């Protein structure tokens, strides 16, 4: 009857002051949808054209080329449907305000008068409940894969629709 939305995205880069999202771009968003405890297998997983260069230290985390992304869709051409897939749902996110920020960005970058995210879907930061359940402890996404016996061996580098999918399996498991 509700569906919780386990969201991830990679992009350019980030930045260390002022908003963390201007002047960079999403170039992966992966979701999965949660239904009732159970993922339905009914996802979410494009990789999306920034029309800059992803900063080294991002292409550290995952690995995404700038060649990869020439043929990609821009963020406006998904926005319709990225928008339909998580309307209304909990977005369970690790680290929630880094992605919503990125999602706000981009969607108010299409001046579409879309509103913010958090007036439309429930937010669930994943690290703030993990932190809350393991105060004092390291809540990685890999360090919750540990404590929850989640595979992550494919994890080397982080994509938006792997990262969900492992925190997908790990939130359920918080919340189990
Ligand atoms: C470090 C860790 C993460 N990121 C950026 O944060 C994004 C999300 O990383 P993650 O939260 O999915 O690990 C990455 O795509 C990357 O651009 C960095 O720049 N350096
Ligand atoms: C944002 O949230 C990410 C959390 O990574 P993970 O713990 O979900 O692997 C950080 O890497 C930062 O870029
Ligand atoms: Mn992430
Ligand atoms: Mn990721």
């Amino acid at each position: 009857i509700t569906r919780q939305i386990v969201l991830d995205t990679e992009t350019t880069g980030m930045n260390q002051i002022g908003a963390h999202y201007e002047g960079h771009k999403i170039i992966e968003i992966g979701a999965v949808e949660v239904v009732n405890r159970r993922l339905t297998g009914n996802n979410f997983h494009v990789y999306l054209k920034p029309d800059r260069l992803v900063d080294p230290e991002a292409f550290g985390v995952h690995g995404i080329a700038d060649e990869f992304l020439l043929d990609k869709p821009t963020f406006a051409e998904v926005a319709d449907e990225f928008m339909d897939y998580i309307r209304g749902a909990e977005l369970v996110i690790h680290n929630a305000a880094f992605d919503i920020g990125f999602m706000d960005y981009e969607f108010s970058l299409l001046k579409r008068d879309i509103p913010k995210t958090n007036t439309f879907c429930k937010v669930t930061d994943s690290l703030a409940v993990a932190r809350k359940m393991f105060p004092g402890k390291r809540n990685s996404l890999d360090a919750l894969c540990a404590r929850y016996e989640i595979d992550n061996s494919k994890r080397t580098l982080h994509g938006a629709l792997l990262d969900a999918q492992i925190l997908a399996e790990v939130y359920l498991a918080m919340t189990g």
